[PDB]
């Protein structure tokens, strides 16, 4: 018999919880069973206590399982994800999103799951001219005639309502800051996966690898959700049921160092207008970190149908994502992608 | 600027909180300003990292605050309580309740703190089947105090600004830190007691508490659970005098009292809860008049620390007797119906 003094217990007491336990929980959360009092109990104790991976795909399959899916047979095998959990608290420009832009451009499938955060994703696509609020017929025919969709969170899982609300009330970063990654409503099988929380990274990598995925888990040694280019990531490579841990450099492919100021973002205007200058061909520290991020993502892609190993598809990877940009295929792409906004 | 993401960031990290933080915490629970996802995420927070004494004594400090106090002068000055944090799981009669009876009808004036169970039966509710009064404000409380020996605040009574708090405590149901403020916000502020802990790990603080505040306490744990002095194993005590503590493991056998077993302590609901108090201080023998001569012994003990620093054992040997004379003598049965007496002549 569960109860909300049985599963925080055990979790103040500092205890892994039984099995089902976690589902049960996340259950009461998405019906609107759960008072604000007891969701954020459970989001702090569980953070507190260390998430494990088996809990967190429970948190995680709960959600999905309320979440409005995509039509039958919209979605290709091969679509890849660029998502973060995000509060590194550097305040970046928005690298997954233009990651997102120049993977598609290059000719990947690309869904991408997001929300508002200050610039966030959404908001930055907003002020692109680019339409957030799709549902899913429409974030399908996107996907079919641009290559990219995207999936506004508060319109796919509208039952998480009362979680985003206690999230925001606490504002401290709990286990829920892990689930965004973790439960794009397209579901795709591929995909580059920041995490902000250095601990948590491996968790999120084992609840991938219980999906077969094929995903890089990826944190910047300087605290990054992204690949980084100030310095090395750990990156916890994700395919057929296992994890790969390693450090990855990217002054190995010829990356000069930055420093994290040059990579600070601003305002929706601000974050819109670095976005227009890397598809522009504008070359600095944001465009390499874009391109970085980009090959990333077209790895994990790679890894579906994998022939390559790791080198050259890196290798062929950064060739794409450069190619993407300085063709002009990242510039178009995105103009087509507004334009099929404007059409209704 | 303290805010709910630098407190509680703070909190999940593993760290204590700055100076402050934790009455500024408080302060926003108290006003009605904390949202309860605010409040139970402060709690549990603080649970996990492990409070300390400056912590507590801030979250205590502002609750004492926003309480009605008793009237200038009406409380003695070396008045004792006897309370626990409760949550022992253990369902016993109410020995906290009994001892404190004991310890006024020896002459220590007590002024108890407590609240419903809100089950099976809490102090609280024993007294009301005993036909105490346990609803009396400030002025009545004193007035008590003054001809009966001893008076009884209830909590909401008191405390009506930590309903938001309380609430909040029963939707999550797990014991927090805030388990601990209850013996630490007595409204007449007595200077000494005995103080049970459920939570072996806290037990600590809440001495610390007491000694920043110099009050003569001793904070006591069965080590078979209770958050009471145990007949049915050994404690641990902190001791609190002089602004300072130090830990002891007591052994009742000692002083010649046989171990009892769990469930000859165990409990009923209000009625039978009532009968057990009758059945003691009608002068029954057995292990719940043990339980209680000792519990009540250990709140003599506190107070006798108050104006002395006198020698463990010869203290304790004085307050086991004073204990048992109290009810031999009739003076503790006597007592309880003072109590009941005057509660209705306030009609
Ligand atoms: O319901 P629980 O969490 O187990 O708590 C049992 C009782 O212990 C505490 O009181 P106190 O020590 O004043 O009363 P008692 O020892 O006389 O019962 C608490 O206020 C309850 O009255
Ligand atoms: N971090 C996220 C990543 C994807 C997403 F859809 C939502 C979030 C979020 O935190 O609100
Ligand atoms: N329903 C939601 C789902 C995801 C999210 F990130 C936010 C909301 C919200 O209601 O604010
Ligand atoms: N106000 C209170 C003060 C203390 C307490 F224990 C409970 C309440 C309550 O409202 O239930
Ligand atoms: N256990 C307690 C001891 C004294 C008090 F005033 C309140 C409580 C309580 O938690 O309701
Ligand atoms: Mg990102
Ligand atoms: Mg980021
Ligand atoms: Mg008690
Ligand atoms: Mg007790």
């Amino acid at each position: 018999v569960p109860s909300w003094p049985q599963i925080l217990g055990r979790l103040t007491d500092n205890r892994d919880l039984a099995r089902g336990q976690a589902a049960w929980a996340m259950d009461q959360i998405m019906t609107g069973n759960a008072r604000p009092a007891q969701i954020a109990a459970f989001a702090v104790a569980m953070t507190m206590k260390a998430p494990t991976a088996d809990e967190v795909g429970e948190l995680a399959g709960v959600m999905l399982s309320h979440a409005h899916p995509l039509p039958a047979d919209t979605v290709p095998d091969d679509a890849v994800d660029v998502v973060g959990t995000g509060g590194d608290g550097v305040n970046t420009v928005n690298l997954s999103t233009m990651a997102a832009i120049v993977v598609a451009a290059a000719g990947v499938p690309v869904v991408k799951h997001g929300n508002r955060a200050l610039s966030g994703g959404a908001d930055t696509l907003e002020a692109l001219g680019v339409r957030i609020d799709l549902g899913p017929d429409l974030v399908a025919r996107s996907l079919a005639e641009v290559g990219i969709g995207f999936c506004f969170a508060p319109r796919f899982h509208p039952s998480y309502r009362h979680a985003a609300a206690v999230r925001r009330e606490i504002g401290v970063p709990t286990v829920f800051n892990l689930l965004g990654p973790l439960t794009n409503p397209a579901r795709p099988r591929a995909g580059l996966i920041g995490c902000a929380f250095a601990d948590l990274a491996e968790v999120m990598a084992g609840v991938f690898a219980a999906r077969r995925s094929s995903v890089l888990v990826v944190h910047g040694d300087d605290g990054l959700d992204e690949l980084t280019t100030t310095t090395t990531s750990t990156i916890w490579r994700v395919a057929a049921g296992s994890v790969d841990k390693l450090t990855f450099d990217p002054a190995g492919f010829g990356f000069a160092r930055a420093q994290l100021d040059q990579l600070a973002g601003g305002d929706a205007q601000a974050n819109a207008a670095a976005v227009r200058a890397v598809l522009g061909g504008a070359r600095g520290p944001v465009r390499d970190a874009v391109v970085l991020n980009a090959a990333g993502a077209i790895v994990a892609h790679a890894g579906l149908s994998s022939r390559a190993e790791w080198l050259p598809a890196w290798e062929e990877g950064l060739r794409r994502a450069s190619a993407a940009i300085d063709t002009g295929a990242a510039e178009q792409l995105l103009a087509r992608w507004v334009r099929f906004g404007r059409q209704i």
